[PDB]
């Protein structure tokens, strides 16, 4: 399986996007939590509150998930970071595989 | 070393489990913070407040740690995710090894 | 690209360090959020509020970044954890590499 990390400007957009992803079953679940971001943007260091999202899904769904997030994301250049899971308990992996599209 | 990510339904269970893992020297430490979870569960997209836990330990302790968490976890199907650390400062690694059993 | 995870004792140090790393373009950005750390100290399990920081940068900047964090960090034995990113949207990766030193 894989973990996908992305960030949103607010709770409204984060919740809307994540719910759509769940409805389309591109992910089995998401963990949302606030954070403060500091980043470079056109010659200036920006500071913004964001809602970070940890999405969990199947490895084979990466491409489709990434594309969908791109179409739904409020940011023009969002962060869609994929981290492969080296191992996970099989009983959980089963639930995840079962709850994701196939 | 490795990082292990798991979630709990509340702070009570999260603390109990983490402290048990520490007393048994299966992990060097943990980072816990709340998050809003959205997931599929028997035909419904559940929304709940959870406590996410980031555990740090040695690679050779993974299996034993995974099985121990399965026994202690309040969730019937908990997420026990392993992510290998590609590199880390040496002093921290040495500290982590000294803190974990064997 | 890679993600580097470290923790700080407070927001003052977290933001000062992160802003310095950005100014020197060792990272493209960072996400900071509080958490509760659990670890052994003085013979017992201690709980401490910390500010976790997720930094995003290029793989080739790892060594320089790690050494810089060591020089700036308030902790004597800080956690400087590198986790390689398996995949990421390429428009974000293009942005990230163009904002970091070289
Ligand atoms: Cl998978
Ligand atoms: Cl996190
Ligand atoms: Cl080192
Ligand atoms: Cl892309
Ligand atoms: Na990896």
């Amino acid at each position: 399986m894989i973990i996908v990390y992305t960030t949103f400007p607010d709770w409204e957009s984060a919740e809307k996007v994540v719910k759509t992803l769940l409805k389309e079953r591109l992910i089995a679940c998401a963990n949302l939590r606030e954070h403060r971001a500091f980043y470079w943007w056109e010659g200036k260091i920006e500071e913004d509150k964001e809602v970070g999202a940890i999405l969990k899904t199947r490895e084979d769904l990466w491409e489709e998930l990434k594309e969908r997030i791109k179409e739904l994301h409020p940011y023009d250049v969002p962060a869609i970071i994929r981290i492969d899971v080296d191992d996970v308990n099989e009983d959980y992996l089963k639930w995840l595989i079962e709850e994701t599209k196939k």
